[PDB]
C-alpha cells in the first residue's frame, strides 16, 4: 500500500483513533462533548442538543480542564490550575457555574488546591478535601461544613488516599463515598505518621539555583505501613454553631490482631454499608456489613453476616478482594469467587446465610459483573471460543441460571472480538465498545430485546487512512509447553513472508495477573518496528499470567523472578524452531515489571537473546511498595520469605550482562519505582566490569510521558535495536 | 613487533612510576619509608638506620594508613580507620606509640572520629579537631584542654574550613596554625548558619532499604557565603578546669565593610602573624600583620602597617593572593605579584614601607618561590628557552639581584625540564625532582657549592620493561593566532608518519591559569589510545591559559565559555590544515571545567568536531561555587554580570548539539560539581529533540575514582572514541 507506518507517526499521532465517552445521567441520556460543546442525547430515539455551548465560557480567564454536572443538571463544576499530582491524583480550583441562572457563583467558592470533589449521587449537595480535611456544600452558594479538623499534609488523610493507597488498593485519590441518598458520606482516614519517607531530588526548571528535595511517605516492603480509620457522617444534620459528628466503624477483630487493609467500600442501600478488609498477608479478607440504627444513630456490623475469603494457593483477587454488587432491596449481591477448580465465577451470596452459589462455570473466567437488574445479571468473559484474551458480553436469566445469552459474540466477529460495556442507570440501554482486532467499533442498545439502536462511530476515517499504509498484521496463537496451552501474539511487518527470517523483538511484561496476547487494536511503537523497519513484535503469557485459572495465575506466589522469567525464555525458543526467525537477531524489551523481567532475562545466561532494554525496571523487590511486594512475595524476614526475596534480584546477576548489550533507562522523579532501582543495578553493573548503556531522563516519573521526553525516548531506544540488529 | 601499550595496561597499572617520597627532619637528615621499615637517612654520607621497625605494629589489631613523628623526636602519631570526606578532608583514629619506651599510651587517647591532628613544629604537643571543636595536649599521655565549646555539625566549624574554604580557599581541611615557639596556636572560626544546602541521594549498598540524602552548606554563585572569624591562644597558661580565653583579631576596616574571606596565614615570627583578607569581589585584598603585645596580651594590627593589593585586569593572584615568605627577622618578605608588563615575578617588601622592589622580571613567570636564606632566594620558573610548560630551579644572590643561577636546567637537558624541590630545615641540602619529559629522576643535592649528592631513583626497572612496548612519543610546540604564541603538545603514535592521516583527539581543559601542554612524561589514556588505537590526542593553551602572563591569562575576565572556547576551536582547525590529521575524525573530550569547555565547543556548531565526551561539567555558572565562579564571574546580579551568566550556559546551546555525536558522563555523588548540572544539559537536549549519549555512575563523585568505577568509565569511553573513529 506503498508507504510505511512511521516512528514519527506514533511520536506524532498521525492515524488517530476516535472514540465516543458519554456520560448516562440518567437511564436514558447521555451527554456527550463534541469540539467543546457539551451535547445531550436521547438513547430511545437517537435526537440530541446541545446542554452547555462551548462558548459559554469565552470571558472566563482561566483555562478549563474539566467539568461535571450535578446529577439534577442545575449546576455545574469548572476545573482549572489543574496540577497532576501521583497516578490518580491532583490539585485544582472550581468555580460553579449556575444553570437556571447564568451566573457564576461569587458566594462560598472552594478554594483553591482543592484535592478531590464530588457531587452527590442524586441532587446538588458537594463534598470536598482541602488541606487534607473534609468539607460539605449543601448548596453551591452557601458555606460549607467543615466534617474535619485532624487534616496535616503528609502524615494525617481524611477523605484522600496517602501514596499506597492510591497506587494498589482503591485507584484514586478518593476515599469518600456518599450513600444513594446522598443522605451519608462515608470516608477513610488514613495515618502516615510513621511511614517511612523516600526523598529523591527534583531538579525543576533551569533558574532552579538549588535542586528541591522531595518527599513523600512510602512504605517499602516489610517497613511500617500506614493506618486506616472508617467513618460515616449524616450529612442531613449538619449545624453551624455545632461541629459535625462522626460515627467510627471499626475493622473486625480478625482484622484487628494485626496490620490490615481497608481494601473495599460499597453502600448497598440508604442504610447499609459493605466495608471489605484484608489482612497484611494478603491471604485473608473480611467482609462486614453494617446498618444504621435510626434510634442509636449508630452503624453496628454483625459478626454473623461476616463473609469470608482465603487462599490456600496464593492471595485473595486478582489484585485484591473482588467488589460485591447487590440486589436493589440489599440482602443478596453477586461477587466474583475463585472456585473449587481454580476458575473465576460469580457467586451468588444471601445476607445471613452460610455458602454461595456459582451461577456461572467452567475452564475459563468472568473478567466483570456490569448490571444486574430483577430480571438478569450482565458480565464479561473470556468464553468465547475459548480465547483467554478475547472479551464478550454475557446476559444471565436469574429465574434459571443455566440460560445464558451472548450478547457480543456474534455482532462482527472478525472485527470485533474483545468489547467492554457501559449501562445506563437502572440498565434500559446499552453502549458496546470493540476494542479489536479490527477498528474500534461503538455501538448503542437497547437491553429490552437486545436490540441495535444507533451505530455511534466506526472510525471509517481512520480505516480509509490505513487503506494506505502498509500494515503490519497481528497474529494470535499459541504453544504447548508441559500439558499446558501459553498463548502469544507477533505482530508481523506486512508482507510477510514465513520463507524469509525476520529478527524478533518480545515485549514483556509479565507480572502476577498480566495479559500480553489479546485481541485489541493498538497504533503503536510496535507498529512502527515491524512496518518501517519489518521486525517481528512478539509478547508471551506464561505462567504467573491472569484470566486463565489459579493454577498458571498462583504459580508465581512467594516466587516473583521465576517462572515468568523462565517462561519468557523457553517461548523465545520456541518462536525460534519456527523457520521464520533470525536467532541471531532476538531482543526482548520492557517497561515497569517488563523491566525487571528483561533485566533478569537478560541476566540468566540462556543465550537467547542478543540485547534487550529495561525502562524503570524493579531490581530487587525490598525496594518497591509493601502492598503489592507483599501480596506476592510475603514478606522479607528469615520467618517468611526473605531468601527468596535476597535469591531474585537483578544486581545478582551482574556477571553474566558480560554477554549481552543491555540499555538502562530511568527517570529521575519516578515516585513509584525509584531510580534507586537502576541506580543499583548499574553499580552492581560496574563492580563486576561489565559494560552497558544507559539513559536518566531527568523530572520525569514511571510514565516517562512528557511529549518531549516521550519522543525522545523512543528514538533512543528505534537506535539501539536498529543497531543491535544491523539495520539501516 | 613489540606489544603495544593498551588499555588494560593503563588500568591495571602494568607500568608504574616509582617515586621518591622524602619527609625532611632537621637540616640534614630525612625520612623514607622503605620495604615498609621507617628510614632515616643522612643526606651528607647517604647511610641509613632504622627509624621504626617494620615488625612494630603487627599485633596492633587495625591497619595503619598514614603515621606522623613529632617533630621532636619522642613520640609518633598512628592513623588508621580513615574515612574519607571531601578533597581534603577526612576523619581518623589516633593512635600514640611512646619511643622511649615500647608502648602505645593507653591513657587520654585522641578520640575516634577525630577531624584533623597536628603536632606543634617543636617538640611534642597536640592539636586536634573533634565535633568541631579544638582541643590541646601538652603531653601525650595528659588529658586535653578543650579550647572552643562552640561547635556544631555543619553550622560552626573551627579550626577546621567548611566545604568552601576546603576546596577553594585553603585546599585543606586544616584550619589551625601553630606558632613557631608551638607557643601560640591559631585558628579559624567559620560560621554557615545561613549558607544554603545542596541536597543529593546517596544509595550505599544494596542492602540499604531507603535512600539517604546528603546535605551540604554549599554557596552556590551569589548566594550566602559562610563567615569567619580569626583567633589566637596562648598554650602556656592553660586550666585545668579553668576555660581557655582565645583573643580575637578583627578583619580591617576596609573588608567589614562587606563579604570577604581569610585567605592566608602566614607567621613572621614568634610574636607576628600575618593575615591576608580578600573582598568577595576578588579585587582587593589586604595584607594584616599583627604583633603580639606583652602588656595586654593582646594582638594589634596596625592600619599604616597594611598591604593592598588589587587588580584593574582581573582578580588577584593566579588562584588567590599569593603567600609572603618572611625573612628571619620578620622585617620584610617576598611575594609574588604582577609586575606592569603582567608578568608575575617576585617582588620585595620592607614591613613599615610602602611599595616593594622587584628582582626579577622579564617575559616569563616565576612559578614559586621555594627556599629563602639570609644569602639566597630559590624559586622555580619558566625561564628557560623561553617554555611555559617547562619548570626549573634558580638561585639569586640577595647581594646582587642580577646574579642568577640556574640550578637545574644543565643537569640531565634532553631528559629533564620539569623539575619541583624540597629543600631541608634551613637549605643546607636539597631534592630534585625531575617529571619529564623523561622517566622522573630523583636527585639529593647541597646547597654551599650546589654539587651533585646520590641519585635517588632513576625508574631504570621502567626503563627496561619499557623498552619492550611500542610507545607513543610527544610534541611540544607553539602556533600563531592573530599574533601571538599559544603552545599546544601532541602525543604521537609510535612509528608515526607525517604522510598518512590520522584522527585526532583534543583533549581539553582550559581552565583559567590551566596548562595542559608542558614537558611532562605520563602514562594514561592518552598513551593508550596513541600506542593501540593510533589517534593523536592533542592538548592546547588558549587565551585564559597560566604561567604566560595577565594579556593571556585575564583575557577571559568576566567572560567564561568565551574565548577559552573559540581557540579550542581555532587550534583543532589549524591541527586539520597539518597534512597528518584526518579532519573526518576530529572528536574532543575533558572532565570538569574541561567538561564545559567540551560541551560549548560541540555547541558552537563549528563543524569541526564530529563527536565528543564531557565528564562531570559545568552547565551554567550560577550552579557551582562562589568563591571560585565570582573570582572570574562576578556576582550573577543584573547590575553586575547576570546577562554572560545567562549567555555562557550550555543548555542555551542545545539546538546544536544535532550536528555532534555527545556521550555525556556525571557521577551521582558528585558534591563539588553537582549531578544537577548534567541533569540540566539532558534535560535541554530533549526539550529540543536532540539524540545523545549518556552515563551515570552512581555514589560516585568528582573524580569517579573508586578502582571499579575508573575502570568502566575509561572502558566506556573507549568504545565510544573507537567506533566514532571506525576503529574496530
Ligand atoms: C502494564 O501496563 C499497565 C497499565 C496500567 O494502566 C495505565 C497500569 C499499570 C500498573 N498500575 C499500577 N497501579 C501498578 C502498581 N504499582 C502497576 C505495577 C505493577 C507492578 C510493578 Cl513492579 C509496578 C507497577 Cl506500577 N502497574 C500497568
Ligand atoms: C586539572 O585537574 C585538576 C587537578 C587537581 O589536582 C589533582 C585539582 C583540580 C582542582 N582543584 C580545585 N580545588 C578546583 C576548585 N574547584 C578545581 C576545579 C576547577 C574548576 C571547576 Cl569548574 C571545577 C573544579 Cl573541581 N580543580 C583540578
Ligand atoms: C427529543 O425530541 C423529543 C420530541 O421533541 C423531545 O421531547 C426531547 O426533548 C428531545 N430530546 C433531546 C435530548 O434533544
Ligand atoms: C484562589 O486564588 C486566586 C488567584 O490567586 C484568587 O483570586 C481566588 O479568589 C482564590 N480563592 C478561591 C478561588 O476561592
Ligand atoms: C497517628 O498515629 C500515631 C502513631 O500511632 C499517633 O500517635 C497519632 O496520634 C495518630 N494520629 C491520629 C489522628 O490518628
Ligand atoms: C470542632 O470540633 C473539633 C473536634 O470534634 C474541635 O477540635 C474543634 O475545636 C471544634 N470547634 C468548635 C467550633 O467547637
Ligand atoms: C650515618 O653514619 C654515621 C657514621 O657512623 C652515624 O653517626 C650516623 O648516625 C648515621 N646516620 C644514620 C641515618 O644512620
Ligand atoms: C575505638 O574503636 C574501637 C573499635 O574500633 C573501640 O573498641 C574503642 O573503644 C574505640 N575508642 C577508642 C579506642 O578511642
Ligand atoms: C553564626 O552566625 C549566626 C548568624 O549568621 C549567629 O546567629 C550565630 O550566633 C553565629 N554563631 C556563632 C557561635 O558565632
Ligand atoms: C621487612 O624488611 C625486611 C628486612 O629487609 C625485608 O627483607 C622483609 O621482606 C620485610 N617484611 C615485610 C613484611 O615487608
Amino acid at each position: 500500500s506503498r508507504k510505511t507506518y512511521t516512528l514519527t507517526d506514533y511520536l506524532k499521532n498521525t492515524y488517530r483513533l476516535k472514540l465516543y465517552s458519554l456520560r448516562w445521567i440518567s437511564d436514558h441520556e447521555y451527554l456527550y462533548k463534541q469540539e467543546n460543546n457539551i451535547l445531550v442525547f436521547n438513547a430511545e430515539y437517537g435526537n440530541s442538543s446541545v446542554f452547555l455551548e462551548n462558548s459559554t465560557f469565552d470571558e472566563f480567564g482561566h483555562s478549563i480542564n474539566d467539568y461535571s454536572i450535578s446529577p439534577d443538571g442545575q449546576f455545574i463544576l469548572l476545573e482549572y490550575n489543574y496540577v497532576k499530582q501521583w497516578r490518580h491524583s491532583y490539585t485544582a480550583s472550581y468555580d460553579i457555574y449556575d444553570l437556571n441562572k447564568r451566573q457564576l457563583i461569587t458566594e462560598e467558592r472552594i478554594p483553591n488546591n482543592t484535592q478531590w470533589v464530588t457531587w452527590s449521587p442524586v441532587g446538588h449537595k458537594l463534598a470536598y478535601v482541602w488541606n487534607n480535611d473534609i468539607y460539605v456544600k449543601i448548596e453551591p452558594n452557601l458555606p460549607s461544613y467543615r466534617i474535619t479538623w485532624t487534616g496535616k499534609e503528609d502524615i494525617i488523610y481524611n477523605g484522600i488516599t496517602d501514596w499506597v493507597y492510591e497506587e494498589e488498593v482503591f485507584s484514586a485519590y478518593s476515599a469518600l463515598w456518599w450513600s444513594p441518598n446522598g443522605t451519608f458520606l462515608a470516608y477513610a482516614q488514613f495515618n502516615d505518621t510513621e511511614v517511612p519517607l523516600i526523598e529523591y531530588s527534583f531538579y525543576s526548571d533551569e533558574s532552579l539555583q538549588y535542586p528541591k528535595t522531595v518527599r513523600v511517605p512510602y512504605p517499602k516492603a516489610g517497613a511500617v505501613n500506614p493506618t486506616v480509620k472508617f467513618f460515616v457522617v449524616n450529612t442531613d444534620s449538619l449545624s453551624s454553631v455545632t461541629n459535625a459528628t462522626s460515627i467510627q466503624i471499626t475493622a473486625p477483630a480478625s482484622m484487628l490482631i494485626g496490620d490490615h487493609y481497608l481494601c473495599d467500600v460499597t453502600w448497598a442501600t440508604q442504610e447499609r454499608i459493605s466495608l471489605q478488609w484484608l489482612r497484611r498477608i494478603q491471604n485473608y479478607s473480611v467482609m462486614d456489613i453494617c446498618d444504621y440504627d435510626e434510634s442509636s444513630g449508630r452503624w453496628n456490623c454483625l459478626v454473623a453476616r461476616q463473609h469470608i475469603e482465603m487462599s490456600t494457593t496464593g492471595w485473595v483477587g486478582r489484585f485484591r478482594p473482588s467488589e460485591p454488587h447487590f440486589t436493589l432491596d440489599g440482602n443478596s449481591f453477586y461477587k466474583i469467587i475463585s472456585n473449587e477448580e481454580g476458575y473465576r465465577h460469580i457467586c451468588y451470596f444471601q445476607i445471613d446465610k452460610k455458602d454461595c452459589t456459582f451461577i456461572t462455570k467452567g475452564t475459563w473466567e468472568v473478567i466483570g459483573i456490569e448490571a444486574l437488574t430483577s430480571d438478569y445479571l450482565y458480565y464479561i468473559s473470556n468464553e468465547y471460543k475459548g480465547m483467554p484474551g478475547g472479551r464478550n458480553l454475557y446476559k444471565i436469566q436469574l429465574s434459571d441460571y443455566t440460560k445464558v445469552t451472548c450478547l457480543s459474540c456474534e455482532l462482527n466477529p472478525e472485527r470485533c472480538q474483545y468489547y467492554s460495556v457501559s449501562f445506563s442507570k437502572e440498565a434500559k440501554y446499552y453502549q458496546l465498545r470493540c476494542s479489536g482486532p479490527g477498528l474500534p467499533l461503538y455501538t448503542l442498545h437497547s437491553s429490552v430485546n437486545d436490540k441495535g439502536l444507533r451505530v455511534l462511530e466506526d472510525n471509517s476515517a481512520l480505516d480509509k487512512m490505513l487503506q494506505n499504509v502498509q500494515m503490519p498484521s497481528k497474529k494470535l496463537d499459541f504453544i504447548i509447553l508441559n500439558e499446558t496451552k501459553f498463548w502469544y501474539q507477533m505482530i508481523l511487518p506486512p508482507h510477510f513472508d514465513k520463507s524469509k527470517k525476520y529478527p524478533l523483538l518480545l515485549d514483556v511484561y509479565a507480572g502476577p495477573c498480566s495479559q500480553k496476547a489479546d485481541t485489541v487494536f493498538r497504533l503503536n511503537w510496535a507498529t512502527y518496528l515491524a512496518s518501517t523497519e519489518n521486525i517481528i513484535v512478539a509478547s508471551f503469557d506464561g505462567r504467573g499470567s491472569g484470566y486463565q485459572g489459579d493454577k498458571i495465575m498462583h504459580a508465581i506466589n512467594r516466587r516473583l523472578g521465576t517462572f515468568e522469567v523462565e517462561d519468557q525464555i523457553e517461548a523465545a525458543r520456541q518462536f525460534s524452531k519456527m523457520g521464520f526467525v533470525d536467532n541471531k537477531r532476538i531482543a526482548i524489551w520492557g517497561w515497569s515489571y517488563g523491566g525487571y523481567v528483561t533485566s533478569m532475562v537478560l541476566g540468566s545466561g540462556s543465550g537467547v537473546f542478543k540485547c534487550g532494554i529495561a525502562v524503570a525496571p524493579v531490581s530487587r523487590w525490598e525496594y518497591y511498595d509493601s502492598v503489592y511486594t507483599e501480596r506476592y512475595m510475603g514478606l522479607p524476614t528469615p520467618e517468611d520469605n526473605l531468601d527468596h526475596y535476597r535469591n531474585s534480584t537483578v544486581m545478582s546477576r551482574a556477571e553474566n550482562f558480560k554477554q549481552v548489550e543491555y540499555l538502562l533507562i530511568h527517570g529521575t522523579a519516578d515516585d513509584n519505582v525509584h531510580f534507586q532501582q537502576s541506580a543499583q543495578i548499574s553499580k552492581a553493573l560496574v563492580d563486576v566490569g561489565v559494560d552497558f548503556q544507559a539513559m536518566w531522563y531527568t523530572d520525569e516519573d514511571h510514565g516517562i510521558a512528557s511529549s518531549t521526553a516521550h519522543q525522545h525516548i523512543y528514538t533512543h531506544m528505534s537506535h539501539f535495536i536498529k543497531q543491535c540488529f544491523s539495520l539501516p
